[PDB]
C-alpha cells in the first residue's frame, strides 16, 4: 500500500550526488535505482511530517518525462528512491562531454522537456529549480525531469527571482525563464555569460537588468520560430512570458515542419 | 490529486486493438498516451466501485518494467490511461513481424520481464494473465508489462496445468505466473509458439491439463545458454510447488548474464 520501502531492501552502492541539499547514490531495489540520502539523521517529528508532505507531491506525479518516483524510506535514515537513468544529464552531454546533437534531436529534447514541465504545471507543481543539470536523457532519447521535490546555479534564475522583490517570486513564469535558458543551452551549445569569470556580477547584472543572454549565438540552423520562442521565454517581464500550453504548441508546430 | 481525468481532456486517436473488457486507442493527453475504453457502458454503482478498486491496485505500482499507469476516467465512459509505447508487443515482434533478436537481447528481454514480475509479486499482485502479448517492448529495449487490472475478473498457451484443470476455486498463484513466464521464455528461445505441430486446441488444452503434452524444449536455438535452458525447465515444472519464485529467477539470470558479454 504505502510508499515507504521497509528497512533494508535498498542496497546503497556507488556514490554520485554532490553538495548537501541531499547526497545521491546508485542503488538496488527490484533492479537498479538512484537514492537521495537527505542525510538529516534523527528527525525530529515533525520534520518527518514536512518531509512526508514533500513526498505527497512526488506521488502526485505519473508521467514519462518526469523522473519516476518509486518510493521513500525513513528507517536507515531519510531518503528518496527513483528509477536509475542509463545515460547522462543534458548538462553533462552539452557542457562536459560536448555531444554534437542533431538539430532535430535538439528540438526534440526541448519538446520533451516542454512536455514534462507542462504536465507539472497541470498538477500545479512549480519546479523552482529546472536546469540542464536536472534533465537526464535516459538511454539518449527519453528526457526525464527530476530534482523538483522539496545557490551556485543562478544562470537559470529569472531576474524576478534573483532580485528578491517579495516572499514568492517563483511562478510558472519563473519556470518558463529557466526553461528558456536550457533552450538557449540547446541552441548555442554553451552557457549564458560564458565570458564572465565573476558570479556576483552576473547576479547583480541580471538582477538589475544590465546583463541579458547573448542571442546572436543561436547558430544559423536553429529555426526562426525556435529562436523567437527563446526570445519569448526569456522576456524579463514575466507577464510577457508564454506558459507551456502555448510553449508546447509553438514547438510541435515546427516539429511537423522538419522531420524533413 | 485524484487520478480522475475530466472528460474532454483526452483526445482519442487510432483504435489499436481489444483487450480484457475494453478497446484500446492511441491517444493525446499531455502528449501521447494509451487508452483502454472499458466498454461496459455506464455502470451500475457499484461496479463504479469495482473499477475504483482495480485502479487502486494499479496506482500501487511504480516501476520501469511496469507499463506506466497514468490515470482513469469514469466520466465520459470508463477508461484506463497509461503511457504510449513506440515499439511493438513481444508477441508481435516474435510471431508476426518475425524480428531476429540476438541472444543477448533475448536474455535481456527475459531479465527485464522477470524484473517487473518480481516487483508485482513484491507487491502481492498476481498477473493471472502473463503472455508475450502483454509484455511490450518499448523503443525496442525496455520491457513494460501491461494488462493486469481487472483480471480477477482467450489464451491458454501460457496457462499452467493447475489452472487448465479447474480443480479448485483458485489455481492462480505466483507459480502460475512463473509458468506463463516459462512460456514466453520458450517463445524467446525458439521464436515458436509451443505445440506449433498440433492443429487442435481442445487437444492441446486437454493434454497439458493432465501433462501428457508439454513444451518441446529440445527446440531451443543452438546457443541458448545451458543455464537458460535449465531455467526454462524449472519454470515449466508441472508440479506447481517445484517452480522457482522471481527473486530466485532473477538470481539465476543475472548470473548467466555476467558469465557472457565478453
Ligand atoms: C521525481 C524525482 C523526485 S525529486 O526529489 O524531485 N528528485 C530526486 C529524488 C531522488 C533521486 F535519487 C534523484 N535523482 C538524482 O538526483 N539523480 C539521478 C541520476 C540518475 N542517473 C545518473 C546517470 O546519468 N538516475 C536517477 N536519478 C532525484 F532527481
Ligand atoms: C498498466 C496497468 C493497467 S492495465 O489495465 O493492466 N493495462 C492497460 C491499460 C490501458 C492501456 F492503454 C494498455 N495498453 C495496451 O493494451 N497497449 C499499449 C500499446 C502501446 N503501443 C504498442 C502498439 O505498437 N502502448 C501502450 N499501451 C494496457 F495494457
Amino acid at each position: 500500500d504505502d510508499w515507504e520501502i521497509p528497512d533494508g531492501q535498498i542496497t546503497v552502492g556507488q556514490r554520485i550526488g554532490s553538495g548537501s541539499f541531499g547526497t545521491v547514490y546508485k542503488g538496488k531495489w527490484h533492479g537498479d535505482v538512484a537514492v537521495k540520502m537527505l542525510n538529516v539523521t534523527a528527525p525530529t517529528p515533525q520534520q518527518l511530517q514536512a518531509f512526508k508532505n514533500e513526498v505527497g507531491v512526488l506521488r502526485k506525479t505519473r508521467h514519462v518525462n518526469i523522473l519516476l518516483f518509486m518510493g521513500y524510506s525513513t528507517k536507515p535514515q531519510l531518503a528518496i528512491v527513483t528509477q536509475w537513468c542509463e545515460g547522462s544529464s543534458l548538462y553533462h552531454h552539452l557542457h562536459i562531454i560536448e555531444t554534437k546533437f542533431e538539430m532535430i534531436k535538439l528540438i526534440d529534447i526541448a519538446r520533451q522537456t516542454a512536455q514534462g514541465m507542462d504536465y507539472l504545471h497541470a498538477k500545479s507543481i512549480i519546479h523552482r529549480d529546472l536546469k540542464s543539470n536536472n534533465i537526464f536523457l535516459h538511454e539518449d532519447l527519453t528526457v526525464k525531469i527530476g530534482d523538483f521535490g522539496l545557490s551556485g546555479s543562478i544562470l537559470w534564475m529569472a531576474p524576478e527571482v534573483i532580485r528578491m522583490q517579495d516572499k514568492n517570486p517563483y511562478s510558472f513564469q519563473s519556470d518558463v525563464y529557466a526553461f528558456g535558458i536550457v533552450l538557449y543551452e540547446l541552441m548555442t551549445g554553451q552557457l549564458p555569460y560564458s565570458n564572465i569569470n565573476n558570479r556576483d556580477q552576473i547576479i547583480f547584472m541580471v538582477g538589475r537588468g544590465y546583463l541579458s543572454p547573448d542571442l546572436s549565438k543561436v547558430r544559423s540552423n536553429c529555426p526562426k520560430a525556435m529562436k523567437r520562442l527563446m526570445a519569448e521565454c526569456l522576456k524579463k517581464k514575466r507577464d510577457e512570458r508564454p506558459l507551456f500550453p502555448q510553449i508546447l504548441a509553438s514547438i510541435e508546430l515546427l516539429a511537423r515542419s522538419l522531420p524533413k
